[PDB]
């Protein structure tokens, strides 16, 4: 219930892993770093699986799509995966759509966002049109607001997208006059973390931007919003109170576990570190404290 | 004191405008809304300056200079008007620079803006880069993130950009990495309102986008921030105590009076209702609340 912020070994580590019906991995900062893999990994999955453990993996990511995140998981040595263990706010999204947008006949999207974001969106039977570059055309706003846009769109979605500009924003606040349209954001990260610890801009920058022009609450997809965990217990049965929550990052992963009821397990590879937790405990704010925490994931085998 | 949103008319209207050594203006919404004006503003302006009082005129814009302002208003028929009654958010952002840039050789600033707001930078001795169209292109991060930069800028300033995109963000932020670089938001207005009731994306959202990505709060010129008035007080000796603040909208030049400790005078032929101003008193916030309205600004005139 109460994070301790204990770090997990040993007699409790035994309990709280062997009692888990399910793990949980966040990709980035826990398996991985890059193309650089933490040690021992690959061998965990291993032995959750043959312990008799569903293992599933949820990513923020909307720029590369299922088939293409199935790959990099083999090019990293992890085999004997299945897609339908991985939950992308992309392929979230686009289960969302597809159930907002139940009887409506030709459904089409309006996306600030990646080809893959289209093609989850294209794989659920929502057509997708705003991929790509779009440079503002005209003098000024009589010129912006007289380009013809998609009359069937019934949706903006508002992913990673490195072409988001002042046009697109405004296509995005003229679909979204019609107030049945629907406004969704993958995720509301403000910073994308990249491979050597830098990072760029994160969708959520996106996202504000249009919900503040379009005066409007986005729905987000991606963690920390329980949706994701919405979008998994729809494919698999997850007793959050036997699964296990793994995260590198306090603001999204461990977020994520405590609104969706899982124990969360901060492993210290990655983005946070341990101080802040304690800080968080320290400070009062009781949502962004993990219940335990390893080093790194490998810890977590002796519980098997 | 508490402000009541009492009409202003006869005794009352007689008092404080009677009393008020000065007058401050905004512009939309007051004088005109787009190229129509509000019948006897003119006329308003005339006997103000008459009855010996100091007036003065605030705006958000920031795509038009100061002699371009003044243009506007000898054309609309405002005449006897000198253009250091004028002040805009781009004007005041290059006076906060030239002061907090107080002894910096060669100045510049990255300008996510017009090229007016350049010009008032200019103006002031701050050198400026960004203005315009800035495409993406590169496949990846690491190709937009080894762009070169102008290695002497001091300062990022997020004004009105309808060429703004993510590389224009990036950019933003690669510079806001060093603490030392100031972060200037011209205003924070969600919306920019055009000619006939129509709107596009305000400053505000493009201002947020990059605190968010670069994870600063950045300094706010325009209404209801007050520098605007320190901008102002900086020319003009203005006791507040003893200045009317007349304005459309309440969120703005409302809030923006009672943050200066100005008399707060709504007119109603602009953007809010006297139905709004109500509300905000039936629910106490006072911040919120116009000391006195008025139908239109040509209802002062028998103040005098
Ligand atoms: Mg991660
Ligand atoms: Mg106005």
């Amino acid at each position: 219930g109460m994070a301790r912020c204990e770090r997990l070994r040993g007699a409790a580590l035994r309990d709280v892993l062997g009692q888990a019906q399910g793990v949980l991995f966040d990709c980035d900062g826990v398996l991985w770093n890059g193309e650089r893999i933490v040690p021992g990994a690959p061998e965990l999955l291993q032995r959750l699986a043959r312990a008799g453990k569903n293992t599933l993996f949820v990513s923020n990511n909307s720029r590369r799509a299922r088939p293409e995140l199935a790959l990099r998981f083999a090019r990293l040595g992890f085999a004997g995966l299945r897609a339908e263990q991985l939950f992308s706010s992309a392929l979230c999204a686009a289960r969302l759509l597809r159930q907002r947008l139940a009887g409506v006949p030709d459904p089409k999207a309006y996306v600030l966002g990646s080809p893959a974001l289209a093609a989850e969106l294209e794989a659920v039977g929502v057509t997708s049109v705003g991929v790509g570059p779009d440079v503002l055309h005209g003098d000024g706003p009589s010129d912006w607001l007289a380009v013809p846009l998609e009359p069937d769109v019934r949706a903006v979605v508002v992913g990673f997208d490195p072409h988001f500009s002042y046009m697109k924003l405004t296509k995005a606040v003229r679909y979204l006059q019609q107030p049945d349209c629907l406004l969704v954001g993958t995720n509301m990260d403000n910073r994308l973390p990249l491979e050597n610890g830098r990072f760029i801009a994160g969708t959520g920058c996106l996202v504000r931007a249009v919900e503040m022009a379009a005066q409007r609450q986005a729905d987000i997809i991606g963690k920390p919003s329980p949706y994701m965990f919405q979008c998994i217990t729809e494919d698999f049965s997850v007793d959050p109170a036997r699964t296990l929550m793994v995260g590198d990052r306090l603001e999204t992963d461990i977020l994520f576990g405590h609104r969706c009821g899982m124990t969360t397990v901060l492993t210290l590879t990655g983005v946070s570190s341990l101080e802040e937790a304690q800080a968080y405990l320290t400070a009062g704010q009781r949502d962004l404290v993990p219940h335990y925490y390893v080093e790194s994931i490998a810890d977590l085998m002796e519980g098997l």
